C-alpha cells in the first residue's frame, strides 16, 4: 500500500484560487456558441450567455477567466468589439477556415460575463501587432474613472463607473505566433507597453509577461534578468500531447501505451515547473513575482471529420487524471505558482464543457474542477508520502495526494490513481489533529479508459459516493477504485 502522513497542525502555504483558472480565446466555438448565443437565441440565456453553462460554470466556482486568448489576443484590436452592437465590424470566411467573427463579444460583454460568474477577469492586451497607445488607451477605457475621450466612449457604451480589473497579460506566446520574438526582444516591448498601462483611481493592474514556451529556460533567465521590476507576474505554456505534432492521438479509442504516455507527459509539468522557478528563485529570492501557468492541459487531434482549426476534441476520464494531477503539482508550488488557467473553457481543447446547440455536457474535466473547487484558498497541509509505482517499469507513481484545510475548518484529501488496471490501497495517517475526525468521500472513475460523456449519454462518467474505506484512531485506509480521482472530506467530531 502507498503510505501518506498528513500533518494537520503544519500549514505548507495558501493554494490561491486562481489556480483553478480558465482560458477562453476566440477560437472555434469556445466564446461563440460555447457561451454568447446572443440575446435572442431559442437557447436560454441571460443577456446572450447560455443559462446552462452559466450554472456550471459557478457551481464550479470559476475563480479567473483568460480572453481573448492565446493567438488571438496579439491579432485583435480591442476597440473593433465595442460601440452599438449591431454595427460593430465583422470578418466571414467562406472557406472551410470557419472564421466567422462578428465582434458581438466584446470588452462590454466579457466583463459582463465576469461578473454573472462571480469571476476576475484577466485581460490578454495585443503586442505582436498592436501599439503602445492602443493598449494604454484598452486599460483606461476599462478603468478611468474621470472624464477622456476613452472613458466618456465607455459611459456612451452603457458603463458608467469604471471597471475593476487587476490581472493584465502584456503580449501572449510572443515566441511565437505573438511575433515570433526573441526573448531579448520581447523584453524591451514588454518594459516599454507596460510603462503605459496605468493605475486609475482605485485600480491596482497586476502586470503578468509573457513566459516560456515548455522548457526554453533560457526565456525565463532574460526576462528575470531584463524586466523582473516591472513585472508582477511571468507566465508558463505547457500542453499535455502523447504523440508527435504532426499526430497527436485520439481523445477516445486509444492504446493503453497511450494512457501511460499521456499521464508520463502531463507529471513533466512538476519538472518544468520546478526548474522555471529555480532560475526565477535566482532573480527573485523573495518569490514577489507570481508563476501563472495560462495554458495548459491535453491537446489530442480533432474528433474525426472536424475542422483541426477548431480544436475539438473529445474528454476522457484520462483527462480527469491529466486535470488532477496536474492540479496536485500546482499545490505542492502554491508559493510561487498563483495562477493556471486550463486551456479552454468549451468546445476546445481539454474543456470542462462540451455543447450541441441547445444540448451541452460536462466533461470528467469539468467533474474534478468541481470536486477539487475545496481546494481553493485553502492552506496546504505537510504531507510526507512513500507510493507505490505503476506504468511501464514503474515509471509514474500509483498514487498522487494532496492534502488542505478549507477556512471552514474542514480537512480535504484528494487522490488520483493512475493506474487503470487495479485499485490503490492508501494508508492515511493523520496527525497533529487534536480531536477526531468522521470523513465522508466521493470519487470519479470509469469502467474504461476512454471513459466519456456524450450528448446522448451526458452522465457516463460522473461523481459517486465513495464509502471503501475504513476510519479507525488517526487512520484512514482507502481502497481507490482504477482510474480514479476522488476527495476525501474530514470534519472535527
Amino acid at each position: 500500500a502507498s503510505r501518506v502522513v498528513v500533518n494537520a497542525d503544519r500549514v505548507k502555504g495558501t493554494i490561491n484560487r486562481n489556480i483553478y483558472g480558465h482560458f477562453s480565446e476566440h477560437l472555434g466555438r469556445c466564446i461563440y456558441e460555447g457561451l454568447w448565443v446572443g440575446e435572442d437565441s431559442p437557447i436560454p440565456n441571460t443577456n446572450g450567455i447560455r443559462n446552462d453553462v452559466l450554472e456550471a460554470l459557478k457551481q464550479m466556482k470559476i475563480p479567473v477567466l483568460r480572453w481573448p486568448g492565446g493567438c488571438f489576443a496579439d491579432e485583435y484590436h480591442w476597440k473593433d468589439g465595442v460601440g452599438p452592437r449591431e454595427k460593430r465590424k465583422r470578418m466571414v470566411n467562406t472557406h472551410w477556415g470557419g472564421v466567422i467573427e462578428n465582434n458581438h463579444f466584446g470588452t462590454h460583454e466579457f466583463m459582463m460575463l465576469c461578473e454573472l460568474l462571480g469571476c476576475e477577469p484577466y485581460i490578454s492586451g495585443n503586442v505582436g501587432s498592436g501599439t503602445v497607445q492602443e493598449m494604454s488607451e484598452w486599460v483606461e477605457y476599462i478603468t478611468f474613472d474621470g472624464e477622456s475621450p476613452m472613458a466618456n466612449w465607455r459611459r456612451e457604451n452603457g458603463r458608467e463607473k469604471p471597471w475593476r480589473i487587476k490581472y493584465w497579460g502584456v503580449g501572449n506566446e510572443n515566441w511565437g505566433c505573438g511575433g515570433n520574438m526573441r526573448a531579448e526582444y520581447y523584453a524591451d516591448l514588454y518594459r516599454q507597453f507596460q510603462t503605459y498601462l496605468r493605475n486609475y483611481g482605485d485600480n491596482k493592474l497586476h502586470k503578468i509577461a509573457c513566459g516560456a514556451n515548455t522548457a526554453d529556460y533560457h526565456w525565463t533567465e532574460v526576462l528575470m534578468k531584463q524586466a523582473a521590476p516591472f513585472m508582477h507576474g511571468l507566465s508558463l505554456h505547457y500542453y499535455t500531447v502523447p504523440g508527435p505534432w504532426e499526430k497527436k492521438g485520439p481523445a477516445t479509442g486509444f492504446t493503453t501505451d497511450e494512457w501511460w504516455v499521456t499521464l508520463k507527459k502531463a507529471l513533466f509539468m512538476d519538472r518544468l515547473v520546478t526548474k522555471h522557478s529555480a532560475i526565477m528563485d535566482v532573480y527573485d529570492p523573495d518569490k514577489r513575482i507570481d508563476l501563472i501557468v495560462d495554458e495548459w492541459g491535453t491537446w489530442y487531434d480533432v474528433e474525426p471529420g472536424t475542422n483541426p482549426g477548431f480544436l475539438y476534441q473529445q474528454n476522457s476520464i484520462r483527462d480527469a487524471l491529466v486535470a488532477g494531477a496536474t492540479l496536485h503539482i500546482f499545490h505542492r508550488h502554491c508559493d510561487r505558482v498563483r495562477m493556471a488557467n486550463i486551456a479552454q473553457l468549451v468546445n476546445v481543447l481539454q474543456s470542462v464543457i462540451l455543447t450541441e446547440g441547445e444540448r451541452m455536457l460536462l466533461t470528467p474535466t469539468y467533474h474534478v474542477f468541481n470536486m477539487f473547487k475545496v481546494h481553493q484558498d485553502a492552506e496546504l497541509l505537510d504531507t510526507w508520502e512513500s507510493v507505490e509505482r505503476t506504468g511501464p517499469e514503474g515509471e509514474l507513481p500509483k498514487v498522487s495526494v494532496s492534502a488542505s484545510r478549507a477556512a471552514d475548518g474542514k480537512i480535504h484529501i484528494s487522490l488520483c490513481n493512475l493506474d487503470f488496471e487495479t485499485g490503490a490501497s492508501v494508508d492515511i495517517e493523520l496527525r497533529g489533529l487534536n480531536g477526531g475526525v468522521s470523513a465522508t468521500g466521493t470519487t470519479l472513475t470509469s469502467g474504461r479508459i476512454d471513459g466519456h460523456n456524450t450528448f446522448d449519454e451526458p452522465e457516463r462518467v460522473k461523481p459517486a459516493p465513495f464509502r471503501d474505506f475504513k476510519l479507525e484512531g488517526g487512520h484512514l485506509n482507502a481502497s481507490l477504485p482504477p482510474m480514479s480521482v476522488t476527495v476525501l472530506e474530514l470534519t472535527a467530531g
